[PDB]
């Protein structure tokens, strides 16, 4: 009769980018050819030493049948090999290591896990949008930790108000940064594991781009004195290892919080398939190599395409510490960034991701991906030259 | 300093099949050598054609990258023309479709879409031990309804509590069955549909084990008018494909319920790797001879073990309808199905798994999984006939 779906369901946030990819449809079906620099999808092919991994792995019909719950033990050795060679971090394979159908199941998990509806969950702004997600399937409450160009994209933890920090039961942090490619070191770690220490805040850092910082080798959160007494290090296979579309990733980090993990994936999987699981090892027992190769692409793209955005359009972006997009500050004849980013497609058929969909503190930014080939980084430039936009001024 | 796990986690229900693989493994620890009969675990080969389109998939730079949220159409498209070849059910791709990581999580996210705290769910006792997870997360509470033999296993709707039908929002059925291997029909199916249609119950249809009637042809859910009208049917890759290692799934229903898991796996849950899905489309659109072959396995071990069973220990046993599974009743000697298959786990090495995780309908029986070769089945009676038990 009625279809009634649950209360989750309908209180479900808005995905408000997902508008914009239809819009996109929509005009390249009356024949606009869209060049997209709004999306984190890694243009470049996973590598062959891993699709091997997997093509062999598929012929073992021991992976055929149902295997353990929580993984196969040789992937968890493989990602306590890969924290001690890349972080220097000691990790108990056996008690310390959950894995995960990638990155955004991890964050719903995780919510599930630490988060009682009315909780507070402390969020950075702007911040990936995914953390809504999660959080409102909680049924908990978001307050928001403003990241400002000033302290280097850095929370201040003593901004908040100490009223929270009662409700207050799980932080967000996110470093290298998506949107702003700002980086974090060993001390700023160190900062918030005592801050969540002191109020009981169970802390998550995503290390979504934990491969790509370019200055440096980039710092685990688990690196800091006490992070593994208070959280837990989410990692993706997605964006070091062209493994976007693999669907995998698992956290590291205190014990009590894997456990609970588990219990919940207990009824939930039966872990995943052995193929890809055999894959994943191959991926981070191989050479880092690949990986630097990979960043050295990445930061070659973002050095061709500042310089190319300040001599053709005078648009001059501050080069990102890590990850691979480029937060630009839109033109101050436009108010928001919606309005500069639909008037960037409409005019030039261009797809840059308005900064507000990160959070009212990226209304006068632009997120601009450098996951595309160097001529289609060209040609954005080219299209936008011809609205002789006041970027100058 | 004090790591506080959640609510849900804190109130989670008994992971009894969690709980039984741990004592095989505890037992196998010791250094004994263990026949397996517990788990439905399907013990032979994925079909290599399967294994082959797979790793011609994984070539495909075009899936190493982010896919559809909500699946390819590709795979959505087979799934429709898999269901008009099988059932002669009719389904739109687009509209009708969702995908899911294995069966099991798709009960957990159908719960999540179509319960709220407080709401009721209908759940047949026996039933699979895992309904009870989904339903336990959501907050929502059970009420059985009871699978008697002399029913057929097959509920009687018009002996629920009428009390009850306003806050039952959802309904778990399952045919062929886990664990009884008792079977339904398009009548049943139709019964169904027009009760829950009548008390606005959401209606899903655990068809995981579609493949294996072994006399009629298997009947969907879907054939019955009203049932896309009410509810959504979940087919596994697991069992019909020996793909259970895969973790592949999917649900075909009502769009509305379609259109609420889609919105909830938007957010979690979204497209497997596109090399899965390329296998899972061979699968489907691959000549239906390997999966008769299998239901004749199936049913030749079937045979074999209900007869030597009777005997070699006297312990008759009725052969199943369907399913891979015999449920058998325990000795008047032992108390609970806990202890009996705690007895034959240690002192025959063997496993099956106690029918009361099934509910209190299962608490003198346990269920037998035929996931083994005949000469395996051999080895099992012969274990146990050491242990010179009352099975009469
Ligand atoms: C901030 C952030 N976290 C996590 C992820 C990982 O996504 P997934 O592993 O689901 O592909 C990405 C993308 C991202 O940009
Ligand atoms: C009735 C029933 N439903 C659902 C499932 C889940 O199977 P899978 O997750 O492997 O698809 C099974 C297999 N245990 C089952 O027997
Ligand atoms: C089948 C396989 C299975 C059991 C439990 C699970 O959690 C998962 C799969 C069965 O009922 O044995």
């Amino acid at each position: 009769m009625e279809i009634t779906p649950s209360d989750v369901i309908k209180t479900l946030p808005r995905q408000e980018f997902s508008l914009v990819f239809q819009k996109v449809k929509e005009m390249e079906k009356t024949g606009a050819h869209i060049i997209n620099l709004g999306q984190g999808n890694p243009d470049l092919p996973t590598p062959p030493h891993i699709v091997e991994a997997l093509r062999e792995a598929s012929l073992n019909p021991s992976f055929h049948g149902y295997g353990p719950f929580r993984g196969y033990p040789f992937l968890k050795e493989a990602i306590a090999a890969f924290y001690k060679r890349e972080y220097g971090v000691t990790i108990n394979p056996e008690t310390e290591v959950a894995l995960f159908g990638g990155g955004k199941a991890g964050l719903y998990v995780l919510t599930q896990c630490l988060l009682n509806p009315g909780d507070i969950a402390l969020v950075p702004n702007p911040g990936y949008p995914e953390y809504l997600s999660g959080i409102t399937m909680a049924r908990a409450e978001l307050y928001e930790m403003p990241l400002y160009e000033e302290n280097g994209y850095l929370p201040d933890f003593e901004k908040i108000d100490p009223a929270v920090l009662e409700k207050a039961k799980l932080m967000f942090l996110n470093y290298p940064n998506n949107p702003t490619g700002a980086v974090a070191d060993a001390a700023f770690y160190a900062k918030a594991a005592a801050f969540a220490k002191e109020h009981n805040i169970h802390l998550i850092h995503d290390f979504a781009y934990g491969a790509f910082e370019f200055d440096q080798k980039p710092a685990s959160f688990l690196e800091a004195e006490d992070a593994k007494t208070v959280g837990a290090e989410l990692y993706s296979f997605s964006k070091t290892f062209n493994m976007a579309g693999w669907r995998m990733a698992f956290a590291v980090g205190n014990e009590k919080i894997i456990q609970a993990v588990n219990e919940f994936q207990d009824h939930v999987f039966v872990g995943m398939f052995g193929g890809l699981q055999q894959a994943a090892s191959a991926a981070l027992s191989g050479d880092p190599e690949h990986t630097e190769s990979l960043k050295r692409i990445y930061k070659e793209r973002i050095d061709f395409f500042t310089a190319l955005c300040e001599k053709e359009l005078g648009w001059k972006m501050e080069k990102p510490k890590g990850t691979f997009y480029v937060w630009a500050e839109i033109p101050n004849t436009f108010e928001t960034s919606h309005q500069f980013s639909d008037y960037l497609l409409e005019h030039a058929h261009v797809v840059v991701t308005p900064g507000e969909i990160f959070g009212s503190n990226g209304k006068r930014h632009v997120r601009i991906s450098m996951v595309s080939k160097q001529e289609d980084l060209r040609e954005f430039v080219t299209r936008i030259q011809k609205l002789n936009l006041p970027f100058g001024s």
